[PDB]
């Protein structure tokens, strides 16, 4: 395979189905991301990861680069031997979750090259370049001094992954844009980061107190400014139902802790609306999580039985309550895929929403 | 397959190598049988226990009918169904972990009646009758009184099981010999359950704080008092040299939390010992758990990361942990039988504990 190739083979309005080539494989898009820790997601071995149909993970750069620490993992062989994950992984910078700020970078020192070194030393597929995450609301002032940083900061992100031959030629770089909910200042930092030039482009500042419709708002903007012939990423994004409107909207790669999150809290994904397992009316029930789900979990054990392992506090329930969830995500972006493919997606988003609201 | 047939097929000195066929499948003996809580072992899914070489494993009947409750399992389908595993399952009586003490039962009511019926509930292959583990130490009157009750107990056991058709016809039901550390009420002990009747027999009173040479001492002359052509089942034990001394003195089962609980502690069984995988002699060491070991375990991961994975409290380090020491625990009685079946068991043992130690 190539460093990276992106290819779109449907569309159906703004939405579209496609691929990313890498040496490592092959991720389908629109694509779902789940997160980790140093597990590739917590409570679950990379395979079942894999068999629930995830083609690349999200790397907790920020957690890693505290402990065991990013030279310790590159010691070790690269966190892909490390947690034996042997797929695409796209490595946050680390920005979100430190947040002292300077033009340098942030205190609290992680600049970009520092952050883009760090995701060298994982050993990343896909490398984010480090950002700020403007706060909500913000002025039209601070939006646009946040932006404008973060605009530098992209170029310097650019420099310092070229400037390392081996990370270069065997990974991608993605720029993130910023703006807050302003159109010109999203018009504004899209035009800076193609002149920069980035593998894909994500939307960043959303998700992040403004609600759906306003992110829907601004996502229906904000994404056609970006390149059409790159993946669009919309960072830290979401519910089932915020991602098949962003994918209505362009995007075409999610991020996020909610299915990892709220399985452990007891809260399980079907196709008629979350349920949480732990409620008394789930104490004898002995139908699967979902009715129509193919995870191994809904297989093999009933609510009942999921719902005594979360009241007990077992592990065990983490672990089944996880898996179900993030096959679930996986399960709504296989449909997503193929009713693009398919020319059905508009219908797709309705029956999904009607059901499962 | 029969309800209930222990087969011997071969011998080394006391130590004996068999099988034990039940409804539910063929037990290979001598046995380990890892314990659980709802889950088949905590942290793991049921075919994971099973691909670590356990036929049998171990139902914690406190546990369970305090919470979901046995009548509830029972309207559920019964703890195989709720569980997922289909291979037999030897549940405790409850004595051990509740323990108002009275000739009726215990009040916390539990009464060898109840017991009996609760094991029938979970649909127990392999019951224990409702006994007293005698405090150590104890004075010789309190452990006649303590062994005489136990013993009305086991009658009790007895005659519950036999009148309830379904359970006698498809379960074993074991009595269990107590006694203290004394000879002459041990053998009082064995001879009144004998004279009984069960389809095998456990030495209780042990692994209580007498420390290994009093066990060993007391195994010594209390196992040859059992029937010779039942199985013998050591509760509550043990370390790895706790089970190769009580397999050359008779012993052919064995049941303890200490690898499942060790596990999750930082603790792993290794050829040279066992090792605290927290300590920072471990932080780069890219060799599995143990060099020799056959778990999926230490075929993927090192043990610099689950170093890391227990350090960082991750739900995955316990998943680990537990299943290299369950399968080391496996690993341990499959060289047990290899070695009694070739009648090299003595020279096991020793160097067993050469390298051990
Ligand atoms: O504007 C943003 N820039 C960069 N990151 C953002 C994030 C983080 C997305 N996922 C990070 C994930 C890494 C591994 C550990 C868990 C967290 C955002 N998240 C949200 N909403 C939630 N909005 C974001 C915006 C940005
Ligand atoms: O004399 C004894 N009678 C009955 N039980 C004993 C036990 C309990 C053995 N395992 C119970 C297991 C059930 C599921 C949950 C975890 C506990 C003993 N354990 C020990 N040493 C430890 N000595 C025992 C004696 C008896
Ligand atoms: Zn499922
Ligand atoms: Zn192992």
């Amino acid at each position: 395979r190539p460093r990276f190739s992106f290819s779109i083979a449907a569309r159906e309005g703004k939405a579209r189905t496609g691929t990313i080539e890498m040496k490592r494989g092959v991720i389908r898009t629109p694509a779902f991301m789940p997160v980790g820790t140093a597990a590739t997601v917590k409570a679950l071995k990379p395979e079942t990861v894999r068999a629930t149909g995830a083609d690349i993970i999200l790397g907790n750069t920020y957690h890693l680069m505290l402990r065991p620490g990013a030279e310790r993992i590159a010691k070790l062989g690269g966190l892909h031997s490390f947690m034996g994950w042997d797929r695409p992984i796209l490595t946050d910078s680390g920005g979100y979750q430190v947040m002292k700020q300077s033009e340098e970078g942030v205190t609290f020192m992680l600049s970009p090259e520092r952050s883009i070194e760090i995701q060298h030393l994982l050993g990343s597929d896909i490398v984010m370049a480090f950002d700020e995450c403007t706060p909500y609301p913000a002025t039209p002032s601070r939006a646009a001094s946040s932006m404008e940083r973060s605009m530098r900061w992209a170029k310097r992100s650019r420099d310092a992954f070229d400037s390392r031959k081996e990370q270069a030629e065997n990974a991608a770089l993605f720029g993130i844009q910023q703006g807050s909910v302003f159109e010109n200042l999203r018009q504004q930092s899209a035009d800076a980061l193609a002149e920069i030039g980035f593998d894909g482009y994500a939307v960043g500042g959303l998700a992040v107190g403004e609600g759906q419709d306003e992110m829907f708002r601004v996502l229906d903007f904000s994404v056609p400014m970006l390149p059409d012939d790159k993946p669009h990423y919309l960072m830290g994004v979401g519910k089932p139902d915020d991602i098949v409107g962003a994918v209505e909207r362009g995007i075409d790669m999610f991020d996020c802790v909610l299915p990892t999150r709220s399985g452990r809290n007891g809260q399980a994904f079907t196709w008629d609306g979350p349920i949480n397992i732990r409620n008394a009316r789930f104490s004898e029930d002995l139908k699967p999580l979902d009715s129509e789900c193919h995870c191994a979990v809904c297989q093999k054990w009933s609510r009942a039985y999921i719902h005594h392992l979360i009241r007990a506090g077992e592990i065990l329930g983490a672990m089944l309550m996880t898996e179900h969830n993030i096959a679930f995500y996986q399960q709504l972006m296989q449909k997503i895929r193929d009713s693009i493919s398919e020319g059905r997606f508009s219908q797709f988003a309705q029956d999904f929403r009607a059901r499962y609201f």
